């Protein structure tokens, strides 16, 4: 723009002019007193009268963002922003003096500045500063946006200053994280870190980002999970551990998905599936009572209950609920197929009971559930990872929870037999061949830890960013991503 | 080996004759009373003779592998090693019954056992259990290696059983970092995520990991530093932020270097680097109090005093006290090029005024510093995003922490000038056009960010591995990652 451009060689002018005056522009260190909320916390009770009286005990030192000014004579008002908040400056030529009353003249709105001084309240009963001392802390050479969608996600920090709401949101991510660790540390488990460069990355359904190392001449990939170097760590006897880190994964585009994100695993031995379904309603629930002061969460103007017990439900009891068809009778993979056409299933010709099963309750379930829901008994063949449940071997001992219609944790009954493992990694071979790119390599050092004896374990993966989303009530992942991945 | 494929036929024949025996051998939840170390708290006190009269309230259930075992007979002994030690069990057929005992029969090193039982101790005063009920809840297929120096590294499971030592290290490592959290939270310091996939990776002087997203076409590199983005969120007006994790740096091959590491990074708007000392000092002393009980500590049998004040040393006169070449006189590049050749220093003849000092630094002076070092004052030309010292444009204020010889900490007063970072930005592409392929791209939207005005700001990056090394004394990097990088 030609404004925009105008605008900016008026900066470059008074950058130049303050450089003339004899300071520094960019500024110096800056001691303060307090934030903006901390002044109102003990000054804002009092009338304007009141505090008059008190001015030599009120003496303050704040700093930040001029994001209002008026006043062309020699009495000034202007609001600075800062982590808080926004509080009121006053700004005399008789009580800062002309040097740096000049400042004050040359300062502009986005300009950070510290001010030295006393409270006071106006007519109208706004609590202020009197400032005693105005400082030009940085000179901004380009103008805030006032009132493009895109904007927000790829010029975050412009977000941050002018939209209250997102602060809070990473506020709370915060929170809701640490509160995570502090859970599981004070119930024994212990916070390790894994590699992120694997040999072979293992550990889900998922393309990897491939990327090569000069120096050796290897091929590594970036992890596609957490999830086989933490059981190895169970091999090694450390029985509770977890880990919070990014996980990478080269999947298609889509304002739904980013290309990384961030995933709880933990792993306990001697437990199994269903102290993992004890342990995340407990887990969660408790989180949502310390960050939110409540485990009712609104999300999308709809109350999501994780006060109460959650559901606990057969992803075959769910598909019959939905679709009329029981899976259990279902006998063979011609018969599934057959059922598949009938009730309009998209599949491909190479899958299998276990797999048409599972886009029964894609395509037909999976949205429905709104409430904190625990769909359990995953058949074999989308489960490597996961051991056999022993009255049924279709089914695994394996859950997904489901809240406001989409995945939130995967979790099961490890498979800690390596001869049976070995034989699902063989089957995922046979799997990638016929056109499943995503499927499961052969990790030979993995099956050789469990030859050494893996204790029986239940197993936990949690997505963070869908966690955060539904506690800060946030339609998106680029919501609760500070810098999250756009096009360009 | 001829035995080991022995041993390992023998242990598939004693799986089989479990499945016939009609167990789980890979076993299911088991409820554990407590730990090797609370039953050694609790009944150690008490003699053999009081530890019967209590066998009433003695009841205890623990599990954990299979490490010794003797006894052919009816009743045999064994040790069962659990996270916090090991604690002897005794098994008698006439306590546990005939099927029990064919089970305990069948156990052999390495399996994974469970005990219910009561409290005793033996004619010798050991502390054991007197087994009620056995349990076998894994069948290992592969015995533990017995008295190859690199397999504590490639299989770190192996060495948390054998290696007590190496446990504690992975204890104290997340404690280091819990500490961290908490000093920095309780400071005001907001955790927050960025980014580990760069379009433009900056922030430091290393080469990166390339990778390529497939869906969008576009290439991506890994992190090579947390600086750039954490600085935007200083723009935003967060004030206080910090971030603790991986970065990846595609460096040359050694011993003490590894593909991926931690970091924390920090910024603190209105400080300067004084404050980041002053920080930086409070913070490992605190840290090495609480997880040590002192900040005195041993490493490589010499004691580091991170208790007493920490020494703060000018880069100039550091170099001025090692060689007699006082550098504040040294007037050109040619002058400096000459003292390089007569005191020995190797240097490419690129190298100017400020990258001759830093070679002096280097090769003479820097592994001398034992003692906590804050050496200070960089050249511009190894400074790219250090604000200039005011009274000395030659110099930056920068500091690097310097501790065992090795640098444990980088720093400066933040370059929140757009005009000059611009023009240190250029500075770098002529040294990466001229042979210097480590060096700063040309990020255009991080100057844009900085024209909106970031205010002064004082920035922090620690490696948390060395950090974690000097307080486990630890000697090399892989003794603090449970799976270092290992070639092949
Ligand atoms: N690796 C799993 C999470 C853990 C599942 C239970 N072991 C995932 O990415 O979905
Ligand atoms: N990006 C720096 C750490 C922060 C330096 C101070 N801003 C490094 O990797 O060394």
């Amino acid at each position: 723009s030609e404004e925009m451009n105008d605008q900016m060689l008026v900066r470059r002018q008074k950058l130049q002019e303050l450089y003339d005056l004899g300071i520094d522009p960019f500024g110096s260190k800056f001691d303060r007193s307090g934030l903006s909320s901390d002044l109102k916390e003990e000054w804002d009770q009092y009338s304007k009268e009141e505090l008059v009286e008190k001015e030599a005990d009120s003496h303050v030192a704040i700093a930040g963002r001029l994001m209002t000014k008026r006043g062309k004579g020699k009495a000034g008002f202007a609001h600075v922003q800062d982590l808080a908040g926004q509080i009121q400056i006053y700004v005399r030529k008789d009580q800062v003096g002309d040097d740096e009353f000049d400042l004050w003249k040359n300062a502009d709105l986005g300009d950070i500045v510290g001010v030295e001084g006393v409270m006071f309240k106006t007519n109208t009963g706004e609590l202020s500063v009197k400032a005693k001392k105005f400082t030009l802390l940085t000179k901004s050479l380009r103008p805030l946006p006032d009132k493009d969608i895109e904007q927000r996600y790829r010029q975050r920090y412009l977000d941050l200053i002018t939209n209250e709401d997102s602060t809070r949101t990473f506020i709370n991510r915060s929170k809701i994280i640490q509160e995570m660790r502090n859970y599981l540390n004070n119930k024994g488990f212990l916070e390790v870190e894994t590699p992120m460069m694997h040999q072979i990355a293992g550990g889900a359904a998922a393309r990897p980002f491939v990327t090569h190392h000069n120096a050796l001449d290897a091929t590594l990939y970036m992890r596609i999970a957490i999830e086989l170097h933490l059981k190895r760590l169970i091999v090694g006897g450390l029985e509770k551990v977890y880990e919070i880190g990014r996980v990478f994964r080269n999947e298609g585009v889509s304002t739904r998905h980013n290309p990384e994100f961030t995933m709880i695993e933990l792993y306990e031995a001697y437990a199994d599936y269903h102290d993992i379904m004890d342990l995340t309603e407990s887990m969660v629930r408790h989180i949502a009572n310390e960050v939110l002061g409540s485990a009712k969460v609104q999300y999308n103007g709809e109350t999501i209950d994780l006060e109460s017990a959650w559901t606990r439900l057969h992803i075959v009891d769910a598909v019959k609920e939905a679709t009329g068809v029981d899976f259990y009778e279902v006998k063979s993979d011609e018969e599934a197929k057959a059922l598949a056409k009938e009730h309009g299933i998209e599949i491909k010709d190479t899958m299998k009971y276990g797999h048409i099963l599972n886009e029964f309750f894609e395509q037909k379930v999976e949205e429905t559930l709104i409430q904190p829901t625990f769909i359990y008994g995953h058949p074999t063949e989308i489960s490597p990872l996961a051991k056999k449940n022993p009255e049924d071997p279709r089914f695994t001992d394996r859950f997904e929870l489901f809240i406001v219609g989409r995945e939130h944790a995967n979790a099961f009954t490890e498979l800690n037999d390596p001869i049976d493992q070995k034989g699902r990694f063989e089957a995922q071979l046979v799997e990638k061949a016929q056109g499943n790119d995503e499927a499961h390599e052969m990790d030979e050092d993995y099956i050789e830890a469990l030859e050494y004896g893996m204790p029986p374990t239940g197993g936990l993966g949690i997505g963070i960013d869908r966690l955060v989303m539904l506690l800060t009530d946030s339609p998106s992942i680029r919501d609760v991503l500070l810098f999250p991945y756009m096009r360009q």
